[PDB]
Parts: C-alpha cells; structure tokens; sequence
C-alpha cells in the first residue's frame, strides 16, 4: 500500500505498519484498534513504514519516559506526518522548556480551573438545558445533538466568539485531526489563523475577559506578545476546545447505553461519579500525538536517529495491561487508576480542569433526567482514528415516559 521504505538505520524486526489514521481493526472500536499495539509478540518500540515512516512506543513505560524527557523527544514537530508536524507550529505545544513555560503560563490563565469556576453556572445551565430539550423527544443523534453543542458553546464563550462561526472552526478543527482528506493540515491551521487574527488585532488594543483579548494583551519574555505569537496561541486554544471532549463524551455515553448495569451504578451511587469519570478517561482515551529526535539517541536498545519521528500515544498508557490489570474492563471501582489520558510531561493538558467538569456535569444531568436510554435498534457504531479519535455517529433512544425534569 502506501509504505515507506524502512531507513537504513530501522531494523526489519522492528517493523509493525500501523497506520494511525486507519487502523486495521477499527471496525472492533479505536481503542481496541490501537491495542493491537500491545498484543504479545509486539515490541515496545516498534517503527511503522505508514504515514511516512514513524516510531511508536507502544508501553506507558516508554511513553511516559519520553514524554519527560524533552531533550531528545522534542515537541516542534509532534505531528505524523512530517509535512503536518513541519507546519505545526501552535504556542506553546510546539515549544520545549524552558522557551515554552511563559506561553503555558498565559495559556493556562485562559483555560484553568478559575476560569471553570467563573463558568460554573454556565456550564451547569448549559448542559441541564441541552439535555431537558432533548429529554421529552425519546431520541437523538447524540454527537451533533449534545457532544458538539455542550463543550463548543462552552468554549465560544470562554473565547468570546460567536456561535455563529461553529460550523466553520469545527470543520477547520478536525481537518487537523482526522483529516477527510480535502485540505492539508497547513491548510486547515492557515485557514483557522486568518479566522483568528483579524479578532486577535481587533482585541489587542482594550483588555477583555475573554481568553483571546487575555491572550492578545499578554506578555512574555518581558514585553507584549505579539499578534502573530497570540495567532499561534489562539488557534491551538480552539482546537483544544472543539475536538477533545466533544469526542470522549460520545465514547462514554456510547458505552452507557450499552451498559445499564453501569448507568444503574452511577444512578444509585452518585457519589461514584468522580472516579467514573477518570476510569472513562483511562478506557476510553483518545489522544496520540508525539515528539521528533534532536540527536540520534539509544532508547531502550533501539538506535533513534536525529530528525526520526516517534508517536507516543497517549491513549495507550492506560490500556497498558503493565499498568491496569484487565484494560479494557470499565470498573469504576478499580484500584489505582493509571492513565496519561491529559497527556505526560511540560505539555500535561491545563484543560483538563474544564473538560473533568464538563464530563462530570454530563454524567450527573444526563442520568438525572434520562437514566434509561440506548443505542437505535440495528446502529452499528463506527469509529475513526486520528491524532484525536472519535465517534462517527450515535444515535441513542429512549422512553420519554421514564424521563425525569428538575
Ligand atoms: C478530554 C479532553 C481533553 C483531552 C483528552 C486532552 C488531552 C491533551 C493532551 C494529550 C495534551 C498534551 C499533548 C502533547 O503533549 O503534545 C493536551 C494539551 C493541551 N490541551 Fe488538552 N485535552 C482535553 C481538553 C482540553 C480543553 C477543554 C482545552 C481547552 C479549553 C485544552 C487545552 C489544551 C492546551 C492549551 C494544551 C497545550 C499545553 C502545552 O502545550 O503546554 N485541552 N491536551
Ligand atoms: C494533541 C492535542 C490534544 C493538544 C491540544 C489540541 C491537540 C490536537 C494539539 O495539537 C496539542
Ligand atoms: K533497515
Ligand atoms: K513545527
């Protein structure tokens, strides 16, 4: 198909030719496509000849050894393929300490917890009003209806812009992400950033509470961020927020209306629901991204070349059966709940504040008002894989006469 002829340096045992964007045994679910990695005779490190050619550490072990040391594994070029990872070039993602920290910090002013808590009402309003307006309809097509509109109109807000733009930047968003083939990531990135830069120079000038004005009248390095710079930043500020948790709502809720067991669960003991949530986050991770060698480098007695791209997904730490006995089993009640869902290292996500909420506050009002619900007689759910996966479609039904309204 298209593979790429194995470098010199690559040994043939270590060849594995996974493509990430097209896993052979989606049709089984992403996660298990992906698990395929960890299968018996697979090695820890294996090089896959698709998408250009790439390594893939395929233990959380290495994973998260990698992602700490940023020396060797740098993030300027952390998407497959190169060309993409070459046109990356979203603040502070792309940077390595100590050049990163200043960005993070100013990213993370716009998007951590005391944001969340200043959006609590909103958040809670939002959901309980999404789902009372669904509530009495016995059906809906779950991904556009709730796990679209719920963190997207969450987002537009925190950023100040309008919701009449939705369509547009989430398009945009998962161009970068599960690419459908019709603009290249530099395209679909170009595209966000004209989007942005008119609103960023726009902003630039009176400070504003919205994360864009705050990113736009920040200052790093001892002087005012430029626009370009607040550009970079904004538009990884977007992607974050429109294509992270609209996904995993949908891969939780897919696995609630198949498991009433696990909906009676939560029903009955709420309490529960804060370790549900990160046992959700552990099994149905979603995220691989990765780092390219500074130097040639000997990891694990595998000889890594400058310049060699290597994926590291964060999805597969959790799933690793070395750091969770029976992975892919969902007990909310497991023990010691190991993960790097958020991602390891400088880079860990500031987000994850707002989308734990954002699952939590789902969990609580969907179940509080729709306890009982399940997939559309005969629906086949499909998956797609990316840097971030998701789910296609979910269509979910229910008796209106079991709903309940607060
Ligand atoms: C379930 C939801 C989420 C998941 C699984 C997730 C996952 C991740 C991961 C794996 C990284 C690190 C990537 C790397 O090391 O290259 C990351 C970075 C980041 N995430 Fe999230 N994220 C989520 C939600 C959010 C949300 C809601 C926002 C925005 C409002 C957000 C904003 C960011 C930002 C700004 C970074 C870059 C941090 C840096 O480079 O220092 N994330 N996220
Ligand atoms: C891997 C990510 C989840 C992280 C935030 C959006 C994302 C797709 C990036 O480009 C950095
Ligand atoms: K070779
Ligand atoms: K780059």
């Amino acid at each position: 198909a298209n593979l790429a002829p194995l470098p010199p340096h690559v040994p043939e045992h270590l060849v594995f030719d996974f493509d990430m964007y097209n896993p052979s045994n989606l049709s089984a679910g992403v996660q298990e496509a992906w698990a395929v990695l960890q299968e018996s005779n697979v090695p820890d490190l294996v090089w896959t000849r698709c998408n250009g050619g790439h390594w893939i550490a395929t233990r959380g072990q290495l994973i998260r050894e990698a992602y700490e040391d940023y020396r060797h594994f740098s993030s300027e070029c952390p998407f497959i393929p190169r060309e993409a990872g070459e046109a990356y070039d979203f603040i502070p993602t792309s940077m390595d300490p100590p050049e990163q920290r200043q960005f993070r910090a100013l990213a993370n002013q716009v998007v951590g917890m005391p944001v969340v808590d200043k959006l609590e009402n909103r958040i809670q309003e939002l959901a309980c009003s999404l789902i009372e307006s669904l509530r009495p309809q016995g059906q809906c097509n779950f991904t556009e209806d709730y796990a679209e509109p719920f963190p997207i109109r969450i987002f537009m807000l925190l950023a100040g812009l309008p919701e009449e733009d939705i369509p547009h930047l989430k398009y945009l968003t998962d161009q970068m992400t599960r690419p459908d083939g019709s603009m290249t990531f530099a395209e679909a990135k170009e595209a966000l950033y004209d989007y942005l830069i008119p609103i960023i120079e726009q902003r630039r000038q009176k400070p504003g509470t919205d994360a864009i004005s705050i990113v736009a009248n920040g200052q790093v390095n001892g002087r005012p961020i430029t626009s370009d710079e607040a550009k970079r930043m904004c538009g990884l500020l977007l992607v974050g927020g429109l294509d992270t948790v609209v996904n995993f709502l949908s891969f939780s809720m897919e696995f609630l209306a198949k498991s009433p067991e696990h909906r009676q669960e939560l029903i009955e003991r709420p309490e529960r629901i804060p370790a549900a949530c990160e046992e959700l986050l552990r099994r149905f991770s979603l995220v691989a991204d990765g780092r390219i060698l500074t130097s040639d480098y000997e990891f694990h007695g595998v000889q890594l070349k400058k310049g060699d791209q290597i994926l590291l997904p964060q999805m597969l730490s959790g799933l690793d059966e070395r750091e969770n006995a029976a992975p892919m089993h969902v007990d909310f009640s497991r023990q010691k709940v190991s993960h790097t869902t958020f991602g390891h290292g400088s880079h860990l996500c500031p987000g994850q504040h707002l989308a734990r909420r954002e699952i939590i506050v789902t969990l609580k009002e969907w179940l509080t008002r729709i306890p009982d619900f399940s997939i559309a007689p005969g629906a086949q759910i499909q998956h797609k894989s990316g840097i971030v996966s998701g789910v296609q479609a979910l269509p979910l039904v229910w008796d209106p006469a079991t709903t309940k309204a607060v």
